[PDB]
């Protein structure tokens, strides 16, 4: 829709945005115990009685950042991002109150199992597609979650009638919303999933890696209304309590985004 | 062999095709429960009584897309659409972040439900004609007759546990060709690019990625992409991400959809 | 061979396309269990280690006759190869008569465990070195296998007195023959092994990868007597029967080899 | 903050710093048994009674190295600083893990190998022109560090520290004192440090390690500028956990290895 | 050594080809258990940790005499190296523990992998570092170990060094490359641990490893000697009763050298 023209050169043609997003694993109140974890996971008796408890399901983190006001028009173009998962070293901890190895003599189980890492940087809200492992999942224990008002069998595949935009932090469940690959022309997203039961988390952290956000035409996300949208989720595994009760553990993500002025029609 | 000449230049010389294919794990009716999963897996008592139930077998997804028409067949040259590149992603990976479904669970019924896990199989193909298939099976005696909508050879022979070039097909129907007995024919498919991976074992962690930033070049070593015969683009895939483990241990394949964004350009060829 | 200039122009290039079926031990395409070994057995002791007939994988190999060409002569020079394992999707099968997960309610065990993948392209037979995990292994249950006529302790390491050439399909056991790194000047070989008991097979297939066969001097394998030699082995794991009996499973390999005419001195 | 100008050329415009850092797994006294290991790991009865024993928790290794002294003044138009260009770093003693006869739990009904050191791996190093800047973040905000008053931890605890609370920061200024479990590199700072880290978790996971003397890590940033050494100090930090030793009765200790560094530095003119 | 120009022309190049057999503990090609260690034993306590004779792997090493030659020295430019006999691990019928209630495959050789090689113009320089400072090596007086033991050797104590001057004698468990020296050697190593871990191995004759440093200079062969060192552990053989032995494989080397003028 936007006809892109030349870069604006010279002084004040560049700016940087720095932020972090804290994890939204389910206990999302920084004043309460278990912050940065989910509530204890529960398991449906049957697929038609699959009703997660309030706070046991991870959601996307997201923010809109206001950019410096500008005026053809000029827009901020996101060129690149340096992003890191924060607190990886916190997983070097095997003395927490957990199940333990070797007949109660060995280490406590570290946080381990399923990893899920995604981030997105764009010039408008991340566009979502609904897709679930169980179309019958009942989200009514927590009315602050944003989910479709109707359920249908077809949502176990891609039904393009079920879409959304990621416009609220800590509200859109990761289990039923993914990036919409048919849209997001003005957003870059990257994600990975490593599953299984007790799988080793495999994580890296460095301040030396720059991710280029320019597309194949050399154009980055263009920030509509001078808003920059950043979204993520970083699940690093489960904490296994003494009795076998399990909670998701998430970590924060840091972003340093470089933007430049771009003339558009 | 098509003799390739120059690229056609100018504003109308490029087009893009966008589509998705839903998974064909065995329950392939979007109006019914268990859509995007297989029916429960069953296990043969013996190799001569190996008869999968209807709906327990994954099949390839496929579509033919009609491209913009390009009419003179009496000239020295013709124009064809050439597929240059594709951006393709597995959709709904985040749906696997779910451990509260009605499943077997960890740690003496106190821990998480088992996530979808185990065997992964991922393949896609983009070509200017149907994907050409070779028959090869783990069990030549497999009996597919519980589901007469599957496309399989009418005769069975011991040699089909290896490569018998008398047993070939083309992928011409969505949700009908079992992945277990049909693979890409490497002796053909000159006008298709295919990429596949398999990670097996029992409860193996799925390892998946999704991004809208990766472009797969479809040009061959001579700089020529698939040429779309009869202005048809053929897209095929399969994306198994593991098994759902029910409370009693019963298991079903789980598949995910795949998205494709294909860039094509006009190419002059000799007629 | 003293190598001279490339021959240019029309008909200076040719391609050879073939497949090799796996030689896991049941190597008769008319019989049940083709593409698998016979059931694996285990030695009572290292001094009585006698594999049953058909339980041991062997190399696949072929010599392909090239177009006749022939002071100087012309030889075919192998430039590159596109090679793929065929039938990987056949491993998406968990309903065969196998051991199964979760108290006989879950999937059948897929083919899983040890993987071994190697291919070689050369202008003469692949040169082999003998090396075994057990110098005492007794191969006499199958007199069609090619093994050294005498055994010695030292063959658990590299004893250069024990060599061979891969001249017969389905006959040289992989367990005791490997490529001889001190020879094979006119062959390129590539291999990998992933072991363990029930290890996930990790496999790829594509028609988009070209392997260059030219050496560091820009010279490919030169085909002596207009013969191209192709060898491989592709073990993708074990099939686990209901009672725990196991068989190797192998898959075929496809090859598309590009060759060019090269002038050499006679 | 520092405006970088041209490289200084000529004699003594280059210098190299070579050092090693020994691991700080918890038994950090080279004269005592169990050096290079933690004390035995213990497990909290509950999250509000989570008090690691003295010596059971790994800390960062760190040193400040004096560089050849340069002029510092407020009057001169330019100054010279040392710029770290590159580092060659390796984990030392990887082959020490080829040992399965130590007094450990063993495989196959007491007939097989002793368990090798295995499990959790954590590897990080940093090279900078000032102390590594740390962010506090913990798996348990209530962790009680009072069994060892030599550890540097925040004096106040709060629920928010299970995420990123930017009010809780520090600088890595003491060897063997900052727990890895609650301090990580602060990504919002460290403009003048390069750091690299990895974690591989799980219970008995195979350690996967490499060692070579052939790899040079470039420390220049995207603008071609390396860490600039304030007060002619070079700061080197690391941690290298290679797993756990499993005693006969199942008691477990962290095992760490030393890290070697060879850092090349050059003189850089900066605006004063 | 002040390095000057390359010598050009015919006979300015030579190649050295060799293999080294593994030194897993039984190192005599005429005797039982060749190419394996003796059975692994386990210390009752850390102060009674005394490996049996032959149960511990050592480095393989050789010094190769080069053609006799300001002065001229041989400079090692590159090496092609491969582990030999990888296919020997495709064997599950040996007398071993077996899967599935005595019906399944014999356990393949599996577990710990350790692979290192070094090429240099002088002996590989070693640093002592051990998991247990008290380890008692006196069951085998042919091993080269320090004469004194000290607590500090569980870390890096630079007072404990050596040079790899004898094949089949320096235990891998207590000697590693000294990163503070070895300016005239290139070394590469990896370790994959755990209990029953799958060996992951490759072999090809198509890979050349460049030995030149960042200044374009390869190892310079002092006294016309080329030093080659390695170790290649591919796992453990698990006997019927659970007794385990290290298994090693040989390594092949093809080294290209060129004449270099030096002051
Ligand atoms: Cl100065
Ligand atoms: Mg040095």
């Amino acid at each position: 829709n936007i006809e892109v023209l030349n870069l604006v050169t010279g002084p004040d043609s560049i700016t940087t945005i720095e932020l972090y997003l804290n994890t939204r694993m389910g206990q999302n109140d920084e004043s309460k115990d278990n912050y940065g974890y989910s509530e204890k996971v529960t398991v449906a008796n049957s697929s038609d009685q699959d009703k997660p408890t309030s706070g046991e399901i991870p959601t996307y983190s997201t923010a809109r950042i206001n950019l410096p006001m500008l005026n053809t028009l000029t827009m901020w173009e996101a060129v690149s991002v340096k992003t890191e998962v924060v607190g990886v070293s916190s997983l070097v901890n095997v003395h927490m109150a957990t199940k333990r190895m070797y007949d109660d003599k060995g280490i406590g189980f570290p946080v381990e199992g399923m990893n899920f890492h995604m981030f997105a940087v764009g010039g408008e809200p991340l566009e979502l597609q609904f897709l679930t492992g169980n179309y019958r999942t009942d989200y009514s224990a927590n009315d602050k979650l944003v989910v479709p008002p109707i359920k249908h069998q077809s949502t176990q595949g891609l039904n393009p009638h079920y879409k959304q935009k990621l416009t609220k932090d800590g509200a859109f469940p990761v289990e039923c919303w993914c990036p919409d690959p048919s849209k997001n022309e003005n957003t870059r997203y990257y994600g990975s999933y490593t599953g299984g039961q007790s799988t080793p988390p495999v994580l890296q952290f460095t301040n030396t890696v720059t991710t280029v956000l320019l597309d194949e035409n050399g154009v980055g996300p263009l920030c509509k209304g001078d808003g920059l949208y950043v979204s993520c989720c970083d699940i690093v595994g489960f904490l296994v309590g003494k009795d076998g009760d399990m909670q998701y553990r998430g970590l924060p993500r840091y972003f340093n985004i470089l933007l430049r002025k771009r003339t558009v029609r």
